[PDB]
């Protein structure tokens, strides 16, 4: 009964708001629709701004016309998207009225997004054009659909509404958006999302999250130690994808804040330092991958950053010296860090503003706990020992759409979540997350992590990005070995890539398995390494 070993997080420097979800977004969207020349989203390609005004006015404008299209909380609508200016409108509208939004991956593949949409079975359906065919052709299988509306159109589209022509179809004659008042309903039973989940094996399952994790969400999003203080004209850069939960969590409570979402498609280094001087960027919010795109540019002394004054990071492992090098070229205490998964929905591990610790993830977030536990008998583990990260909070998910057998697996009765990672907090109760679980390999009975192995071959200067994982050996069960890309003009051979791995390793961990040389690394959207795709390439070097 040792509570000196679980991590509690402090108290929120504001106590949690009353209401839903929706009521707190339509509060806080109303108030900065009243304030002049507040700026919502910005399309850094196209420099196209909306205001709040507008975006409240056409958020509640959706939210009553679906209200009258006779939507309610027995309704679900999917929102399948690229990242764009619209991409909000149908969710903020649909939280208002408690009905839940299931973002759907708009790169799945037919196969994918038919399962997305099985799971949350949606009535109508927002889709941008680029979706449009794959919804069509897995439309069929799906009855439950009713209504299909086409996101980035302004006219009727091949035949279906625009979100433009739904609202006029649906709307009272002398609406008007600042009379309309949200619904109100049980915030702990209502879901506001459904996202898809991630890495595991099969396909993804659905992640059902109440109101309520939005409004835990919309306390630490304003907290000065693990959000963002609340000043006006606050400009965001983000370059994340809006139907992962590290995109949709973190751009609620940026409205939340009353920010300018300032908006990256298409990730190049001179358009990134020309968006962070022109809108005035403080905070670029990032995936790993994108680092090396501007990590050695010579262009940013070339730029007027005095602005930016946080480059955050989150949804996979940043390198510790890729991240002391970029925070020395901004003049930034460091890169802020947040460790979360679709099933806590949203960062529970945040890096508290003004205590930094490179290589570390944060700290417990309000409202939760985490701790360690060992992986053959979870007993809970002291100071800097490593095991399986479990978080506790009312930010975990309400439960697995259909499927409470998996979310007994992952969440027991005292309301633990087992992340599936490995994990340690050290004397100030820093976390540091130190590999996957199922991404571990055996050499003889010793554990080794990939992610070790990558960093130090990441060090190499030939080597532009690595993945590492086993190799099946009657002897030693499995082998560790990687995949290399090296730099542009490099030449690196096998021999002398084991050779410096060897280098800074101990015995089980030397890379025994060899190098598979590769134009790209096969990684997701936030960037994580996808293990099983690394030993599929593992099989050229399995042949002779
Ligand atoms: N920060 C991190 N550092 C190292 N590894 C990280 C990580 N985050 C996720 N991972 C990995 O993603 C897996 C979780 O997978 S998941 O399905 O895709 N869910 C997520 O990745 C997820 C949901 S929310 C969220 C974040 N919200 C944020 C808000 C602010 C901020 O500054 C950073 C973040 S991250 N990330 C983790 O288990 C872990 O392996
Ligand atoms: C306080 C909140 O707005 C109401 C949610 C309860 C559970 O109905
Ligand atoms: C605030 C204004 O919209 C920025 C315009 C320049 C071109 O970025």
């Amino acid at each position: 009964e040792d509570a000196k070993n679980i991590k509690k997080g402090p108290a929120p420097f504001y106590p949690l708001e009353d209401g839903t979800a929706g009521e707190q977004l339509h509060k806080a969207m109303k108030r900065y629709a009243l304030v002049p020349g507040t700026i919502a989203f910005t399309d850094a390609h196209i420099e196209v701004n909306i205001t709040y005004a507008e975006y409240f006015e056409m958020s509640v404008r959706l939210a009553e016309a679906m209200k009258r299209y006779g939507l309610n909380t027995n309704h679900r609508i999917v929102v399948c998207s690229e990242n764009s200016l619209q991409f909000f409108m149908p969710v903020l509208g649909a939280l208002f009225i408690g009905v839940a939004v299931a973002p759907a991956n708009d790169i799945y593949n037919e196969r994918e997004l038919l399962n997305s949409m099985n799971i949350s079975q949606p009535t109508v359906v927002f889709v941008s054009k680029k979706g449009l065919q794959k919804i069509l052709n897995v439309q069929k299988k799906l009855p439950i659909i009713q209504k299909i509306i086409i996101m980035d159109s302004k006219t009727d589209y091949q035949g279906f509404q625009s979100m433009y022509t739904f609202v006029t179809s649906h709307l009272p004659p002398g609406f008007n958006e600042y009379d309309f008042v949200p619904e109100s309903f049980d915030r702990d039973k209502t879901i506001a999302l459904i996202m898809n989940s991630s890495g595991s094996t099969g396909l993804p399952k659905g992640v059902a999250l109440p109101h309520r994790n939005a409004c835990v969400r919309f306390s630490h999003c304003r907290d000065p130690i693990f959000g963002n203080q609340i000043i006006p004209d606050t400009a965001i850069l983000s370059v994340v994808p809006f139907h992962h939960g590290f995109g949709m969590f973190t751009t609620l409570g940026f409205l939340i804040c009353g920010f300018r979402v300032v908006l990256m498609y298409r990730f190049e280094e001179e358009l990134f330092l020309r968006t962070l001087q022109d809108y005035k960027i403080q905070s670029a919010l990032l995936v790993p991958t994108l680092f090396s795109f501007f990590a050695k540019s010579t262009l940013i002394d070339k730029y007027d950053l005095s602005n930016l004054h946080e480059i955050a990071s989150g949804g996979a492992p940043l390198s510790k010296e890729v991240g002391e090098a970029v925070a020395k070229r901004f003049n930034l205490p460091g890169i802020r860090q947040g460790y979360g998964l679709t099933e806590t929905t949203s960062a529970i591990l945040i890096t508290p503003n003004g205590d930094d610790k490179p290589g570390a993830v944060g700290k417990v977030v309000p409202f939760f706990e985490a701790k360690v536990v060992d992986l053959d008998t979870g007993k809970t583990l002291g100071v800097n020992q490593r095991g399986e990260l479990c978080v506790r909070g009312p930010m975990i998910m309400s439960g697995y759409v259909n499927n409470p057998e998996a979310t007994n697996a992952l969440i027991d009765k005292d309301g633990w979540l087992h992340s599936g990672d490995i994990a340690y907090w050290d004397e100030d109760e820093h976390f540091f997350i130190v590999d996957r679980l199922k991404s571990l390999i055996k050499y003889k009975g010793y554990q080794v992590a990939p992610a070790e192995l990558e960093s130090i071959l990441l060090q190499h200067p030939n080597i532009f990005d690595a993945g590492v994982a086993g190799l099946p050996d009657d002897d030693a069960g499995e082998l560790p070995a990687a995949v290399v890309v090296l730099e542009h003009g490099k030449t690196m051979t096998e021999k002398e890539i084991v050779d410096y791995v060897a280098s800074q390793v101990t015995t089980a961990k030397k890379l025994r398995g060899g190098v598979v040389f590769v134009d790209e690394v096969p990684k997701g959207l936030t960037g994580k390494l996808d293990a099983r795709k690394i030993r599929e390439i593992l099989i050229k070097a399995k042949k002779g």
